[PDB]
């Protein structure tokens, strides 16, 4: 018995065909900068993993972003070095410009360009339905490109997508979580933010693909166009699910385990319930109302499935009717 395999739908066999090392970052080499090359300004923020810096290349007057990383996992280090190396140059990837030994943490320090980003609690409070749908395009251009290298990144959210709003500009950024997609391979599910985990996650589905991202995304949308961060608001993975039931409904994701043979943890026996699915038009108001199309609500319909398989690919994404109206490069 045990769970049924499941296989992504697109871009399946990339790593396969692609030689040994450009998915066995384990046999990796790390060409090292100069770290003196970099001054640290300020401390932007300190995860479980790293600490950022702004910092400016003082051979050249230049600002950048440098990003320590803490010495909990070396297999982690150099994946997030080749992940981000290969997909360096692809459409609003965040740009990888140098590695340097850190003196104090003696790890390795990541050096990107610099983003301008305003914090997103302040920026999607501005953005207009034409802004939403621009940025939406933008950060789907760079899930199709990792996607089509085959990786995952694994921690979408808006944390992790830098937007310079005066300059119309976005990257997506910290890699450290993501992964090359290999079929048949079964993945830890403690990845993501929360309120942006694939039901995949929280039902402890191990073998999930780029379509994890898609959810991520989805999660980001309804944020956005219903001024609701986060839409799904858990207080831990378990009552994540439930929320995410309250409005999906429980029938389909009783569906969705019975499809992959899924056995839900006993815990929720005694708080699921019972839910129908909701309407999208629940969640519109007249506070949110100019950000809701039935553009927007198919688009959103679509990535939000239990069933990962379901949802839309980032290429399918990208032809959806919601971005019609968005002026194309
Ligand atoms: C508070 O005012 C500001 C102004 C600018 C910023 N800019 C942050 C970033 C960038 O400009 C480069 C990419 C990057 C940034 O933060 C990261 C974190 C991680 Cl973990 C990561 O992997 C990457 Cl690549 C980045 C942050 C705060």
């Amino acid at each position: 018995s045990g769970p049924v395999p499941s296989r992504a739908r697109v871009y399946t066999d990339v790593n396969t065909h692609r030689p040994r090392e450009y998915w066995d970052y384990e046999s990796h080499v790390v060409e090292w900068g100069n770290q003196d090359d970099y001054q640290l300004v300020r401390k932007l923020g300190r995860g479980k993993y790293s600490e950022v810096f702004e910092a400016i290349n003082i051979t050249n007057n230049e600002k950048v972003v440098v990003k320590i990383l803490k010495p909990v996992k070396k297999k982690k280090i150099k994946r997030e070095i080749k992940i981000l190396e290969n997909l360096r140059g692809g459409p609003n990837i965040i740009t990888l410009a140098d590695i340097v030994k850190d003196p104090v943490s003696r790890t390795p320090a990541l050096v990107f360009e610099h983003v301008n980003n305003t914090d997103f609690k302040q920026l999607y409070q501005t953005l207009t339905d034409y802004d939403i749908r621009f940025y939406m395009y933008e950060i789907l251009k760079a899930l199709d490109y990792c996607h089509s290298m085959g990786i995952m990144h694994r921690d979408v959210k808006p944390h992790n997508v830098m937007i310079d709003h005066e300059h119309r500009k976005l990257r997506l950024i910290d890699w450290g979580l993501a992964e090359f997609y290999h079929p048949g391979q079964e993945y830890n599910v403690r990845v993501a933010s929360r309120y942006f985990k694939g039901p995949e996650l929280l039902v402890d589905y191990q073998m999930y693909d780029y379509s994890l991202d898609m959810w991520s995304l989805g999660c980001m949308l309804a944020s956005m166009i219903f001024r609701k961060e986060p839409f799904f608001h858990g207080h831990d993975n378990y009552d994540q699910l439930v929320r995410i039931a309250k409005v999906l409904g429980t029938e389909d994701l009783y569906d969705y385990i019975d499809k992959y043979n899924i056995e839900l943890d006993p815990r929720f026996n005694d708080i699921l319930g019972r839910h129908s699915r909701k309407r999208w038009e629940r969640f519109v108001h007249s506070e949110n109302q100019h950000l809701v199309s039935p553009e927007a609500l198919d688009f959103l319909d679509k990535l939000l499935r239990y069933d990962h398989q379901s949802r839309l690919t980032a290429r399918e994404a990208m032809e959806h009717p919601y971005f019609y109206t968005v002026v194309k490069d």
